[PDB]
């Protein structure tokens, strides 16, 4: 009995890596022709590094992170502390493990490290889907009993399930990572405006390497467009800007459709289930969750019922999908002093499924 994952993402990585050492037989199918390490950052809760703990990951990526003592929200153009929320060692022991900050490549080579070696294959783009025949572009194809598909907003196993999409992006994120102003650079901070934010934080615990995201209305960016974006913002953002070497710019989506959870013998996760706006940063961490879950739903049924799995995956996942994709609707996130245990205290291994 086969599992074949389509994409090889933060999502398509972690469940090759639990369901393999659940002890099934996976292979992973990536179209990019190399791995990438990304130059950026990546937030990862206490929630899913409970997650990593049972990869046997998490001691490492405690090493590799950032930890943060607070989230603080700031007012863009008064520097106003919106909120203080409490991580460091409270988030350690009121939710069980650390909260970091981490270079999302690094993490990511890391992850895919972790899958067993000779099961991952680059440069296989899947064009076209008893069993389940996958035909990828360089000419080969594979089968497999159950296909998990984890290729992301543009998925090709949604698109093989409902068509085509319908096609528009109005807004952007501005990446940089910067390489004098240490003291008023705080290590996990967002600085918000009515229309557009900026969200800062060190991508290791060596604190040597600061990275920036941003939202804002609308390839290689500059200074000056920075510089305009945030005409307003507190010097603080002005010196990031200011010290910035290079800028690229990222379309982010107007809209995404509703979850599709499965069909028959394809199932999904992370961006391809349920994709939806970067407003909360959690969906690298959904699309974990929705690999641990899916992994212990297939560990209850066996991939002989892989319905019954697909059925208890959906069931124990969609709730809780829900309610972040209200909140990120509602785009508060933080934004005022509330308790974020809901999110970060989330027990995925304690549920009763
Ligand atoms: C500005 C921005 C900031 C964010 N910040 C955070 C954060 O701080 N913390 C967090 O948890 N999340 C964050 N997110 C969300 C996160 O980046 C995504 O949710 C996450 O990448 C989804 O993971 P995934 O595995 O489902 O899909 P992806 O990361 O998109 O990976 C999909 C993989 O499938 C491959 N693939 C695609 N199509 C095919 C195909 N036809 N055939 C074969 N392979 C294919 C792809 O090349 C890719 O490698 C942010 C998102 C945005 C836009």
């Amino acid at each position: 009995q086969k599992i074949a994952i389509v994409g090889a993402g933060l999502g398509g990585a972690a469940a090759a890596t639990l369901l393999q050492q659940a002890g099934f037989d996976v292979e992973v199918f990536e179209q990019a022709p190399a791995f990438t390490r990304l130059g950026a950052g990546i937030h990862i809760g206490p929630n899913v590094m409970k997650i990593f703990r049972r990869m046997g990951l998490e001691q490492k990526l405690e090493l590799m992170g950032s930890h943060p003592d607070f989230w603080f929200s700031r007012d863009g153009n008064t520097g106003d502390y919106l909120s203080r929320i409490p991580l460091g060692e409270f988030a350690r022991r009121e939710y069980g493990a650390a909260y970091i900050t981490i270079h999302r490549g690094d993490l990511h080579a890391l992850q895919i490290e972790a899958i067993q070696p000779g099961t991952v294959h680059f440069g296989k783009r899947l064009e076209k889907i008893d069993q389940v025949r996958l035909d990828f572009a360089d000419g080969t194809h594979t089968v497999a009993d159950i296909v998990i598909g984890a290729d992301g907003i543009h998925s090709k196993i949604r698109e093989e399930l409902l068509g085509a999409e319908a096609p528009y992006s109005g807004w952007v994120a501005h990446r940089a990572l910067i390489r004098q102003h240490a003291d008023v650079f705080e290590p996990c901070v967002k600085w918000w405006s009515e229309d557009r934010h900026m969200m800062v934080y060190y991508t290791t615990g060596k604190r040597d390497e600061y990275y920036f995201v941003t939202g804002v209305p609308h390839v290689d960016s500059s200074q000056e467009e920075m510089r305009a974006a945030f005409e307003g913002y507190h010097p603080t953002v002005q010196k990031l800007i200011d010290a910035t070497e290079s800028i690229t710019k990222w379309p982010l989506r107007n809209r995404n459709p509703l979850p599709l959870w499965s069909r028959g013998r394809l199932v999904l996760l992370g961006d391809a289930c349920h994709p939806m706006k970067p407003h909360m940063a959690q969906g690298a961490c959904m699309a974990i969750e929705d690999a641990a879950m899916l992994t212990r739903c297939l560990q209850e049924t066996g991939l002989s019922d892989h319905r019954t799995a697909f059925a208890l995956y959906e069931a124990n996942r969609k709730e809780r999908a829900s309610q972040v994709q209200s909140v990120s609707n509602a785009n508060t996130w933080l934004y005022s002093q509330e308790d974020p245990a809901w999110v970060y205290g989330y027990d995925l291994y304690g549920q009763q499924l």
